[PDB]
C-alpha cells in the first residue's frame, strides 16, 4: 500500500510542478521576460507529460490512481526578480527528485522491478534537469550583477 | 452622424499614428538606432494599412469618408533618448485603443452589428500592440540603466 | 426566447426564399439571351442557399428547432421587363436580407445570447460586402443601358 | 538653406500627392469605378514609397526633416465626372514635376551633385507618369463621349 | 589638363585609401577585434575596386594614367582605441567625398558629361558609406563608455 501510495503522490507532485512553472511564466510575462517565460511554459508542459506517464504505468499496473487537488502555487507572492524565481524552480527540481528516489527506495523494498525499470530514465533526466537549472541559475545570478544585463540577455538566449 | 463621424476620425488617428511613427524612425536613424528605426518603419506603414483598411470598410458600406489634415508630429522635438520615443509610442497605441473602444461603444449603441464586427480583430490586435510596446519600453529602460548596453541590443536585437 | 427562436427560423427561410428569387433572376437572364448575368444568378442561387443550411446546421448544434417552412414563388419575375429592372430587385432582395439578420442579432443581444452574435458576424460582413457589389453592378447596368446593344456587349465581358 | 527647406518641402509633396491619390481612389469607389479606383490606390502607395525614399536619402545625408502636416485634399468637393478626376490627377503630377525641377536647381547652384543623381530616376519616372496620366486622361474624355462607353471600359484596365 | 590631373589623382586617392584601410586591419587584428577587422579588410578591397574602376574609365576615354607613390599609412602611429580607428577612417571617407566632388566640379566646367555620368553612382556610394561609418563610429563611442562592453559586441556585430 505505501507503494501505490507513493506512487499516486508522484502524479501529484508533478502535476504541482506543472503549475508552479506555469506560475513562473506568468511572473515573467508580467515583467516583460517573454524569453524565460517561454521556457517556463513549456517545461510547465513537460512537467505535465511526466505525470501522465506516471497515470499510464498505473493504469497497466493495476495501481488504483485517485487525483488529488494541485496546489495552488505560492512562491509567485515572495518573487522580485528573476533570480528569486529559478531559486525556486531550482528547489522544486530539487524536491522532484527526493520524490521519485524515494519511490524508487520502496519499489526496491518491495522488489518491485518493474517499478524501478520504469523509473530510471526518470532519474537521468532529473540529473540533467537540476544540472541545467543550475547553470541558468549561476548565470542569472552572475549577469544581474550590472544593471539592464540579464535583459541583453533573455533577448539573445531563450 | 455621430458613428459616421467617429469612423471617420478614425482613418484621421491612424494616419497620424502613422506620421508619429515615421517621425520616431527619423529620430532613430539621425542618432544611428538602425534597428529601432526599422521597426518604426515598419510599423509607420502598419497603420496606414489599418486606415486604408477602414476607408475601404466605409466606401463599401456608404459611410462618407473626408480626408482630414494629418497634423505635423510634434512630439519628436521633446525627444532626447530612445526611451522618450518609446514611452510616446506606448501613449500613440493606447489612444489608439481608446479610439476604437469609442467607435465600438457608438456602433453598439447604434446596433450596427457589422461595424462591431468589422471592429473585433482591431480590438485584439491593440491588445497585442499595447504588450509588445509596453515590454520593449520595459526592456529599453532597464538596459539604459548601464551606458553603451542599449545599444549593444539594438544590433542584437531588431 | 421563443421569438429568437421565431427569428432565427424565419433566416433560414429568407436564405431560401432568396435562394428561388437568384433562381427566377437566372431564368428570365437565359430566356432573355444575357448568359452571363444567367450564371453570376445561378451561382448566387447556390450561394444562398449554402447560408441557409448553414444557419440549419448551427440551430441543430444550438439546439435550435427547426421547421421548414414553404419557399414562396417569386413573383417580381412577372414585372421583370429590362436587365436593370432584376438587378433592382436582387439589390432590393439583399437589403432586405441584411435586414434581417440585424433583426436577429438585436434579438441575440436583447437576449444575452453571445454565441449567437458571434455566429453572425460574419454574416454581417458578408452582407456588407455582397450589397456593395450588387449595387455597384447595378450602377453599371444602369449607365451602360443608355446607349443601345452596349449592355450586352459587356455581358459578354463581365 | 533654400536646399535644405526644398527638400523638406518635396517630403511634404510627396505624401500630400500620397492623400490626393487616395482620395480620388474614395471618389472612384464611392461612385463605382473599381478599376479606377485601385489604380488610383496603387498610385497612392507608390507616392509615399517616393517620399520615404527622400526621408531615406535625407537621414543619411544629413539634412534635417521636420515632418510637417498633410493638407487635407480639397478636390474631391468638386470632382463630378471620372474626367475631372484625371484632370486634377494630371495637374497634381505636373507640379510635383515643378517641385522637382526646382528642387534640382537649387541643388546645381549649390553643385550638390549627390542631390542632383539622387533626383535623376525622378526626373524620368515624372515623364513617365505624366505620359501615362495624360494618355488615359485622353481616353478618358473620348470613350466619355458615348453614355456607358467609359464603364464598359473601367472594367476592362 | 585639370580634369586629366584631377582624375588620376582620383586613382591614388583610391589606392591611398585601401592602404589606410588595410592599416586599420592590422592594428584591430593585433589588438584581437578580429570582426573590426574582417571589415577593414574588406573595405580595403573594395576601395582598391574603386580606383581599378577609374583606371579602366581612363583607358577607355584616352585620359593619360600615371600611377603614383601610394604614400605610407601614418594614422596608425596614433591609434590607441577602437574610436581613434573609426574616427580616422571617416575623415578619410570625407576626403574620398571631397575629392569627388572637386572631380565633378571640373568635368561640370569643362562640359565633360560622360566624366559627371560615370562619377553619379560614386556620388550616391559615399553618401552610404560616411552615413554608415558614422553609423558604426556612434556605436563604438557609445558601448566603449562600459569597459569591455565594445568587444561584446566585435564579437555579436561583424
Ligand atoms: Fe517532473
Ligand atoms: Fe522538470
Ligand atoms: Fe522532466
Ligand atoms: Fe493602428
Ligand atoms: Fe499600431
Ligand atoms: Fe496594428
Ligand atoms: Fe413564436
Ligand atoms: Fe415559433
Ligand atoms: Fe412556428
Ligand atoms: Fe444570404
Ligand atoms: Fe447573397
Ligand atoms: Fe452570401
Ligand atoms: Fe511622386
Ligand atoms: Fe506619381
Ligand atoms: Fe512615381
Ligand atoms: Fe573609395
Ligand atoms: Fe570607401
Ligand atoms: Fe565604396
Amino acid at each position: 500500500e505505501e507503494l501505490l501510495d507513493l506512487f499516486n503522490r508522484q502524479v501529484t507532485q508533478e502535476f504541482t510542478a506543472s503549475q508552479v512553472y506555469l506560475s513562473a511564466s506568468i511572473w515573467f510575462d508580467q515583467n516583460d521576460w517573454e524569453g524565460m517565460a517561454a521556457y517556463m511554459l513549456a517545461h510547465s508542459a513537460e512537467e505535465r507529460e511526466h505525470g501522465l506517464g506516471f497515470v499510464d504505468f498505473a493504469n497497466k499496473r493495476n495501481i488504483p490512481i485517485e487525483l488529488q487537488a494541485v496546489p495552488a502555487p505560492v512562491s509567485c507572492a515572495e518573487w522580485s526578480s528573476p533570480e528569486d524565481v529559478w531559486q525556486s524552480i531550482l528547489e522544486l527540481e530539487q524536491a522532484n527528485t527526493r520524490s521519485l528516489l524515494n519511490l524508487a527506495e520502496a519499489a526496491s523494498t518491495c522488489h518491485d522491478f518493474a517499478v524501478m525499470a520504469f523509473l530510471n530514465p526518470f532519474h537521468l533526466q532529473q540529473v540533467n534537469e537540476e544540472d541545467k537549472i543550475g547553470s541558468i541559475l549561476a548565470k542569472v545570478t552572475d549577469e544581474n550583477r550590472t544593471p539592464g544585463l540579464l535583459r541583453s540577455l533573455d533577448v539573445v538566449s531563450f
